[PDB]
C-alpha cells in the first residue's frame, strides 16, 4: 500500500513517503534524518489516517535549490503550507521531530487554521529554545556544535571517509542499541548519497542565535503571535544531548492545552528509539 513520489510546492520537488487514505497525518523530520525515521508511525496510523513523511528540501531525494536564501524558515514554512494544500487538504495533523519541529511549531503558531493537532518530539520551541539559550550554560555546552556549522571545514567532517561522521552521529548508536536494521542502514546512507550535506547545513547558517543582539529577542525565529491553543503532544526523550530538559519548563504559557510524554529512556529520536510506546501515546493523545 506504500507509494513514494514527487510533490511541486513553492518553487521546488519535494519527495514524500505516502501510505494509507482519509485525513492527512504530516510527518516532518530533520537533521540528519528524512522521511524513514517515520516508518513505525506510518505502519501504523496508515489504516486510520492518509500518513505522508516528507523529504525536507535539500534532504534525500528532494530538489536541492542553491543559495542561503533557500533555506530560511519563511520559505521553508511556505514550502509546509503549499504541501497540505496541493495534497488536497484544508488542514492536517502535524508530527514533528528536530529541524521538522523548527518549521513545525512556527508554521503552527503562524497557521493554527491548518493544523488540528500538533504533536511535537525532541526538537526547539520557539519561545523557550530561546529562554535556555540565554539562561541554561548546559543548553550553551549542548548547543555549541551550531556555532560550530557555520564554518565551511565542517561538511567534510560529515562526508569523509563514507560519512564517518554522520556514520557515527547517528548509526553506530541506534545499531548497537538495536533500532536500525541492516535496510535502515542501508536506507540512510542512500539517503545521505542522493541528498546534499551541504544544503542541510544551510539551514543552520540562517540560523539569527549568535550575536548578543540575536539572542536578545523573544522567539527563535519571527512571530506576531505569543500563544498556540491547538490541541499539542509533546513526545520528549529525556536523554538527548543536544536538548535540555528545561526546554519543557513553562512551556503551558505559550502552549496552553498540551500533555507532555518523557520517555526516561529514549534519546533525541523517540519515534524509532521506542516505536510502540511513543505509538501508544500519539494514539491516546488522537483520541482524547
Ligand atoms: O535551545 C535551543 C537550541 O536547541 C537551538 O537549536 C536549534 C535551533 C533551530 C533549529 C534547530 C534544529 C535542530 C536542532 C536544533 C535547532
Amino acid at each position: 500500500s506504500m507509494s513514494k513520489q514527487y510533490i511541486n510546492v513553492n518553487g521546488v520537488n519535494l519527495h514524500y513517503i505516502s501510505k494509507g487514505q482519509g485525513e492527512l497525518m504530516l510527518f516532518l523530520h530533520g537533521f540528519p534524518d528524512f522521511s524513514h525515521i517515520w516508518r513505525h508511525q506510518i505502519d501504523e496510523f496508515s489504516n486510520d489516517f492518509h500518513t505522508v513523511a516528507l523529504d525536507l528540501r535539500g534532504y534525500n531525494l528532494s530538489e536541492k535549490p542553491s543559495g542561503l536564501e533557500s533555506y530560511e524558515i519563511d520559505v521553508l514554512v511556505e514550502d509546509i503550507r503549499q504541501v497540505i494544500e496541493g495534497l488536497g487538504y484544508s488542514s492536517c495533523t502535524l508530527v514533528v521531530h528536530d529541524w521538522g519541529a523548527g518549521i513545525g511549531w512556527t508554521f503552527a503558531y503562524r497557521y493554527p487554521e491548518y493544523v488540528q493537532k500538533l504533536i511535537a518530539f525532541n526538537g526547539p520551541h520557539p519561545y523557550t529554545a530561546m529562554r535556555e539559550l540565554r539562561t541554561n550554560k548546559n543548553q550553551q555546552k549542548a548547543s555549541e556544535y551550531m556555532k560550530w556549522f557555520q564554518k565551511q571545514e565542517v561538511q567534510d567532517y560529515m562526508e569523509r571517509d563514507n560519512f564517518s561522521g554522520l556514520r557515527k552521529l547517528v548509526i553506530d548508536p541506534g545499531v548497537k542499541k538495536g533500532y536500525l536494521t541492516a535496510d535502515d542502514v542501508q536506507a540512510y546512507m542512500n539517503s545521505w548519497e542522493n541528498g546534499s550535506v551541504l544544503s542541510m547545513l544551510s539551514y543552520y547558517r540562517n540560523l539569527k542565535i549568535f550575536t548578543e543582539e540575536d539572542l536578545r529577542r523573544k522567539s527563535l525565529f519571527p512571530l506576531e503571535e505569543e500563544v498556540l491553543n491547538i490541541p499539542v503532544q509533546i513526545i520528549w526523550g529525556n536523554q538527548d544531548p543536544t536538548f535540555m530538559p528545561e526546554n519543557l519548563d513553562g512551556i503551558e504559557e505559550y502552549v496552553p492545552n498540551i500533555s507532555v510524554h518523557r520517555l526516561a529512556e529514549a534519546s533525541h529520536a523517540p519515534q524509532h528509539e521506542k516505536p510502540q510506546e511513543v505509538n501508544n501515546v500519539m494514539w491516546n493523545f488522537l483520541n482524547k
